[PDB]
């Protein structure tokens, strides 16, 4: 019932571009929408985000995090590890690169989600969630070495599963950190499942 | 060791702005970075609400209540937990209770309020409060729940269980052509994994 008339180009830059998006509402109506969109898309999503499940023998489960200074915060945040999906790649092989380049951990792949919208009122941003399974007592992951490309500097924080949402809580209490949407909705659901 | 050195305006619309940031990295170096951002926030916690609305009925398996809207920016039709913008002076927890009667018609009482979590901090400084909500669903006022949209709201509310949530939403996916959001497949997800 509803759809996409019409964009016109606002302000593009290198990276990001501002687009006037004129709409047919389901009455029969126009309606104008600036939409945000992204540059490097080609593709399947712009990336990926890895849900990291770090599992070591005789230990606590842990969700492996990623904190990182993001300049359009003006702040540090604590997200999962992401990037952007490269040209001529499947979002199975970005997950696992980004996993290694930004903690250092090889992974495998347990699953992968379709292509899911990041902030849909704003923006078109897509991701696929891939959840990756690291076996932390293979001597592989025995000492994580982080890869980090040129601008990136990337902190590790492997947190307890079973404690996600306190131990993500006492981390905004005394440090003074933004934690991402996703990262805290999937810390919800845990506490809320049972 | 990381923060911003300036804020330079590339553009502004009515309701999005981008900016070009700059900023110091850690070994010293001045970088730039292309931001955007809500020209409608003010002196707000954060930008808006997201609703994890829990619907509870005696004798029925808790439903995640979500909504389904056409989004100008991805092109399409979303499904998405119930969410809007703070009001000037509101309080997120009003602003979750508000949007979430709009939005679907149901009545909730505020279970939980997250602090400011980041949307997609490699582009924007766009944040939201979660706030989780029960529905007594039991409840005459919340009987035959009838959404009130604003001007430009079409919303349909699409109700699914709890305990078989991404399964669920899988099969919307296989069924119709619309991307499900970010922070309802990350919450789903840990209800699996959980
Ligand atoms: C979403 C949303 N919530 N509140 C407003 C004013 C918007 C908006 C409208 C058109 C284009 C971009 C926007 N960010
Ligand atoms: C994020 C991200 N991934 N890849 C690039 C080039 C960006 C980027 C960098 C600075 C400003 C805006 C951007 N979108
Ligand atoms: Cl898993
Ligand atoms: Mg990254
Ligand atoms: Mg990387
Ligand atoms: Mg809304
Ligand atoms: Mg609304």
């Amino acid at each position: 019932k509803q759809y996409i008339i019409s964009e016109e180009l606002i302000s593009e830059g290198k990276w990001v571009k501002l687009e006037k998006t004129t709409y047919m509402d389901p009455t029969g109506k126009t309606r104008t929408w600036e939409s945000v969109k992204r540059t490097t898309r080609k593709q399947t999503a712009d990336g990926v985000a890895v849900i990291p499940v770090l599992q070591r023998t005789l230990h606590y489960e842990c969700i492996v995090l990623v904190k990182q200074f993001r300049p359009p915060m003006g702040g540090y945040c604590i997200e999962f590890p992401a990037g952007l999906i490269d040209d001529g790649e499947t979002p199975e092989a970005a997950a696992l690169r980004e996993l290694e380049e930004e903690t250092g951990y090889k992974g495998d792949i347990a699953e992968c989600s379709p292509a899911v919208c990041m902030d849909p009122g704003l923006s078109n941003c897509t991701i696929h969630i891939v959840t990756v399974t690291i076996n932390g007592d293979d001597a592989e992951n025995a000492r994580p070495k982080p890869k980090p490309g040129d601008g990136e500097f990337v902190e590790v924080i492997s947190l307890p599963k079973n404690d996600l949402l306190q131990r993500l809580d006492a981390l905004v209490a005394e440090e003074h950190l933004t934690v991402d949407a996703r990262v805290y909705s999937y810390a919800l659901a845990l506490k809320h499942a049972n």
